[PDB]
């Protein structure tokens, strides 16, 4: 149950953002065997919200922390609030939340990158109230994304810094007490003519309800008042790529008021396209982050519509959410731009035998089905979210992979049988054994990179070769989701080397060659968007250099190669 | 006279490069007060030669030193020398030299970018001598590069640090005692049939000679027993521009031998073009500079194969020696690949009223036409000199300039004849004063850059604008000898913005759109070839970054998009 926040005449948002007191623990669990929350936090320093805590502080400590941390703030309930049912919401705590109120725990949450709430309704006081967030960065081998401890340090097999913070808005909100819990909506065309199949639920189904569908100049175009509904929106404007058009699901309930954008469009996978409205669609663009300097993967508005700009500027039509959800508000964003999506979930880090009863197992397994279900239950109704991912680079070469992934499959089918299911590959096309369970086969491949560094002539050849046995084997629509070099801005050279600018061109130029010879090629995701922050390697200057745009979003040269061939796709 | 020296079966070559001992004035002509020259010199550090020594150290003090410096070493003369002429030739010394030989002056030179001798036959030792030359760097009225003393400070008006040294090879050469003094070669093409005009001056005219012209296989095509003569060359090979040829004029006398390589090629300004053996030539490239790292204006055959590379990878066929001679090496080196070069004397600085009777007076102009003289005897038998730049950016709004500039370039075309006379423009067009005296016209403009920074749309009006009032004031054809923008390899920005590499493109990208425009301009030529060292000052970061390539010789984003319009043309 997961409907986003709304602003309208019956419900209202406290933003609780801003600057938050906050101290780390100085053993492993202090602040629990202390009970810290039990009185205000002493020995504090300032905190912004959203945003990781990694990179604020000149300290190598902090940056470096493992374990929890604690954030507290002060909230108020207004008097006008008095007879409403009260929420808070977290749009994210990365990565094990523990919220107190008022010394009191409320709830508790696992996962990094997805949203989650308590009614407060019966504990908030009218006025002053104090909420104590507790915040741990330890992944074992039951989350995801997946590591584990050793004797603390924190190993794990994924290649982005595994910030912490409370990354996402922090919201108390009310409602009237008999409310809009749940919708779904599900889109058909039938020539001109779209179909809007509905379903809400509320917490008095015998009570009334009116149901408006509205079109962008908020005119009513349709009206029910049932629950359920099949509804028919004649010479609907479809939903397309890079022209996005959002009718409105405006609900009147009681004293009740929830309105959904939602979007008017088809998915249909032929044996070599991606049909989106009947027309094929060819992936162009990247697997991105949420990473900026100086706030980690907090939150950033302005950046995201940069990035956006960005977008927009060099020919991309998508993007995907590597390697976890990101934050409601880009995808909110991508619904009105017209960007089509690959949602993932963070089943990262499966990789290095992984899939052993004393490391990614059935526990492992059962987080990740409840993570699927998490991600359905928040995205289901945004029109850019095109195909779900359920998983990036596991060790599907190992026999038992099999059988796991045949299950995590099997559910987020069960969930949702309109979107394509897929998962990138890093094992040779030999040894795979799970791509067959997916609708479109994702390869991550760094031809000149990874395989024969430097050696130009060699990546056509070596690509093609690859993706035809990919092909061969699966017989299923073929994504590049991963490809690319290193590149230092400013590094130039000629002949062109590794990490100089001209050699990021040629190397994704001869990728592209491959790509373009093949016939079952959907897309291609060039990676990195942007320069982004790792864990500390001698592989890494300062972070993963792949990006075609800096840190600070600006491009390199092989952006506007890129954009020379995107523009004229 | 100043023929290159050689060595064969009569002449030998002594180096004299490797490592010197130094020492700087302490104060003002602390040298010559104390007569150091008299004995060895004392409390010295090493210094190479060739190279300035400006930054070899890491003391500021020799860096800025303004006036005298010294170096000394040692050479012997082999007893194997006993009867020969015995020469001592400096390639240059930057700027002024005095000469001493075991402790005595034996000569003086004015100017740091040509070379001096001296005949040492009688005052040379068999076995172990002292040579030992004072340094000065001080620039007066009456100097090319101009500048002036105020109080000790150095000032100037020309760009490029004043950097000083021996910055060329120092030689000891040998010869018999009548031998071959100077020589003089025109050619002439009448259809298919090439006419040698050659004047060979000794120091026994009396004497038999025997005179070969050989071709590029040493095989002789033409043969004469006089000293000044006029021989045909049936179906001559014509040096053109990417394509040399050299023929070789081979002389016998007495006991002496001199082979000096030489060039058929015809020259011929119309209305509006530059015909190279009759064929419409358009002048793509750049104006250099000598300068790199470390050396300062240091000779460096390295760097001068990596250029040429460069020059010929970017499709460059031409540059101007900018603002001074370069050394020989280098106009060898384009007389044997093709490259068409602008050769100019160190007419720079008169700019900030400068044509006054205290500044730039008579006594500068009766330097100014021997510095011609010296530069003509020099480069008068390149074929890869096709024309003569007598000043660069003088003042030429003052009236006093016009009898200035009309008696140098009357001089210079009485050495001179065959070759067009130019010097480069900054004035407006409406106030200069002597471009009428030239045969083409060159201008230096800085539209996007000096004028109207940071406004690209404002670049290509500006320019035509400009080109067709200089076309139409003089009616001669136009070459834009500097057009370019300051840019930091590594920054990027979108939008563009100056000393971005993004900035660069376009600046010169809209320069290019108007000179396409007009069938009257020749040629185009980028400022600058490589980043380079300046004076300092807030408008130079780490000297002029206006390079193409950076000083270290890599290219530029905007290199690529150069190369690929010269390419096509
Ligand atoms: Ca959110
Ligand atoms: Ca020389």
């Amino acid at each position: 149950d997961m409907l986003f926040p709304v602003d309208n005449e019956a419900r209202q948002i406290k933003e609780l953002n801003g600057i938050w007191k906050f101290k780390r623990d100085n053993y492993y669990k202090q602040g629990f065997e202390e009970k810290w929350f039990e009185k205000p936090l002493e020995d504090v320093i300032d905190m912004p919200v959203p945003s990781s805590y990694n990179d604020i502080t000149t300290d190598q400590e902090l940056r470096d922390h493992v374990g929890w941390v604690w954030y507290e703030r002060k909230f108020a309930v207004p008097r006008l609030w008095k007879d409403q049912r009260l929420v808070l919401r977290f749009g994210s705590v990365t990565h094990h939340a523990v919220i107190y109120l008022n010394g009191k725990e409320i709830t508790r949450h696992k996962g990094g990158f997805l949203p989650f709430e308590a009614d407060v309704t019966e504990m908030a006081n009218e006025g002053e109230n104090r909420l104590t967030v507790a915040v741990g960065n330890i992944l074992e081998w039951d989350c995801l994304p997946v590591g584990h401890i050793e004797y603390m340090e924190q190993k794990f097999d994924f290649d982005f810094f595994n910030y912490s913070g409370i990354h996402r808005p922090v919201r108390l909100y009310c409602t009237p007490k008999e409310y809009i819990e749940d919708i779904s909506v599900r889109t058909t065309v039938d020539d001109k003519d779209g179909m809007v199949h509905y379903e809400i639920k509320t917490n008095a189904e015998e009570k009334f309800i009116k149901v408006y569908i509205r079109d962008e100049k908020n005119q009513v175009v349709a009206e029910s008042n049932e629950m359920k509904d099949m509804v028919l929106v004649k010479d609907a404007q479809l939903w397309q790529p890079g022209s996005a058009y959002l009718y409105k699901l405006d609900i009147y309930f009681g004293q009740d008021h929830y309105t959904l954008p939602f979007g008017i469009r088809t998915i249909q996978l032929t044996e070599k396209q991606f049909l989106i409205n009947g027309k094929p669609f060819y992936f162009k663009g990247f697997g991105k982050h949420e990473d900026s300097d100086i706030r980690g993967k907090g939150l950033d508005e302005a950046l995201n519509v940069r990035d956006c700009e960005l977008l927009k500027w060099i020919g991309a039509n998508s993007f995907r959410t590597s390697h976890y959800p990101y934050a409601e508000e880009m995808m909110q964003m991508a619904d009105q731009k017209g960007i089509v999506v690959i949602d993932e979930v963070p089943a990262v880090g499966m990789n290095f035998g992984i899939f052993t009863e004393d490391k990614v197992n059935e526990k492992t397994l059962a987080y990740h089905k409840q993570v699927l279900k998490e991600l359905y239950q928040r995205d289901k109704n945004h029109p850019c979210v095109v195909m779900w991912s359920i998983t990036n680079e596991p060790h599907s070469s190992e026999e038992a992979s099999r059988n796991y992934f045949e299950e995590v499959t099997k559910y987020i089918r069960k969930l949702d049988s309109e979107r394509p299911i897929t998962g990138t590959m890093n094992v040779d096309v030999e040894e795979d054994k799970i791509s067959q369970f997916f609708d479109v086969v994702c390869i991550n491949r760094y031809f000149g990179w990874y395989v024969g560094a430097g050696k130009i002539e060699r990546i056509y050849p070596s690509l093609k070769t690859d993706l035809i046995k990919w092909h061969e084997k699966y017989g299923k629509p073929v994504i590049v989701t991963e490809y690319g070099a290193d590149t230092i801005a400013g590094l130039h050279k000629l002949p062109e080397v590794i990490f100089s600018e001209e050699y990021q061109k040629r190397c994704i130029e001869e990728n592209n060659k491959a790509m373009d010879e093949c016939d079952f090629v959907i897309g291609e995701h060039i990676w990195a968007f942007a320069d982004f922050m790792t864990a500390f390697g001698l592989k890494r200057v300062d972070g993963n250099k792949k990006g075609i745009f800096t840190r600070e979003r600006q491009p390199k040269t092989a952006a506007f190669a890129i954009r020379e061939r995107w523009r004229k796709m």
